[PDB]
């Protein structure tokens, strides 16, 4: 076990998106854990991982990397911590926030709500409609956006305004744009693993194509990456690697 | 003739943000045999359930979460209203756009997230962001007292929007509350004023100017009594309904 690590994205890879892991998947993972170390990484925060993977998540995985590894647990205890304001500084943080606030104020939408800017440890989540919107409101924006390309234009303008300042901008989900320091995608968690001496770090994700949130870690030479369709696919591949 | 005892929750029926004691809940059910009872609070239905019990709608003749924007009578849901329906989506968005642009032009030591929190009865607007840490709240609060950041913001909001039927009030250490005129606790009185009660007694702990019971207390449709704690509420009710 100790020589290799199977590192899994959570949403769409270990669980159905935003849903609790199944008892079958949980049983499979602990059996797999007898043959390899296992870890989980995702953009969601620790409390969301607890809700989906169990309150005892840090005991069920050898590594737990909420927020792409900006928060990190090894063997049930916290590793070092970093956050966006500590890396970027308050001036750049405020420039980013001010630009996004002013930009959103000039977008004409059917509806606006609240939580246009969600401040997290490893990123800002920015939404023209507001992340507190209801499901009916979220789908309405999503369908409008696929026609008007509001988020695509926003991302392009952000890249122009902040070129060279060390930030990455990405379309996220149905209503948001993710703003984060370059390299603070899932690859960040590799910082906690690359010197541990594992013979192989396998990675499994469901969004490995360009623009997806597994793409960079999937293509990173430090991992042996696999694309999965759903948790059943993850099991099938893992059974082949660790019979 | 028929009377109604209408209670604020936090600090009146319970300790602030805490579950009702078994003592008070038992007293209320006895009192209910002599007068109708109801509860009103700014918190949402699920918070009332957390503090007053998941069966709250069956233990009170009236339940008014969110100041009565949601209303229950005799265990049944009556009707609902929200800020976007009352103002219309265009005005909501004009208000939100103005606040976002304004906040972007305030120079602060730190900005965080949740500058606009959207609720069905109000917006909570914060130049620093409602997600900020406790240390950051104090830093902003103290800076604001010297620089008058929220006072200037509220003045500009009143100038731009008050004709849309909105009230703006400084709230807590970091926020500005934005809500339609009369959407304080008085809102729930529309569900009661034509019922034919001889007296609507009201009980609350924040009945002075600035407190969230002040307007409903001073409204002529209620006979208000100020309480210092749940035990004081029980004392007064026992005198009114021996
Ligand atoms: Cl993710
Ligand atoms: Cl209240
Ligand atoms: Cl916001
Ligand atoms: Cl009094
Ligand atoms: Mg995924
Ligand atoms: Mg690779
Ligand atoms: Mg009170
Ligand atoms: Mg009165
Ligand atoms: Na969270
Ligand atoms: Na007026
Ligand atoms: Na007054
Ligand atoms: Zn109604």
């Amino acid at each position: 076990p100790m020589a290799t690590l199977c590192l899994f994205d959570m949403d769409g890879t270990l669980t159905a998106p935003r849903q609790k892991i199944t008892e079958e998947m949980d049983g499979f993972l602990q059996k797999l854990r007898q043959k390899t170390k296992i870890g989980v990484v995702g953009g969601s925060d620790f409390e969301k991982l607890q809700e989906q993977l169990g309150n005892d998540v840090v005991e069920k995985y050898d590594y737990v990397f909420p927020e792409n590894g900006l928060v990190a647990y090894k063997d049930g205890k916290l590793l070092c911590k970093q956050n966006i304001q500590g890396h970027l500084g308050e001036d750049v943080i405020q420039d980013l926030i001010n630009y996004c606030l002013s930009y959103i104020a000039n977008i004409k939408l059917p509806k606006k709500r609240g939580t246009f800017i969600e401040f997290r440890n490893g990123m800002l989540n920015v939404s023209p409609i507001g992340r507190s919107c209801s499901q009916e409101e979220r789908i309405e924006f999503y369908e409008l956006d696929k026609k008007e390309h509001i988020r695509q234009k926003f991302v392009a303008d952000l890249r122009k305004e902040f070129a060279g300042k060390g930030l990455t901008f990405s379309i996220g989900g149905q209503i948001s744009i993710d703003v984060f320091p370059e390299g603070w995608d899932k690859r960040y968690c590799l910082r906690h693993l690359e010197h541990a001496g594992y013979k192989t770090i396998y990675f499994f994700g469901d969004k490995t194509m360009p623009g997806g949130n597994d793409h960079e870690i999937f293509t990173d030479p430090r991992t042996v990456g696999y694309t999965v369709t759903a948790p059943e696919d993850t099991r099938r591949i893992c059974e082949g690697l660790f019979p």
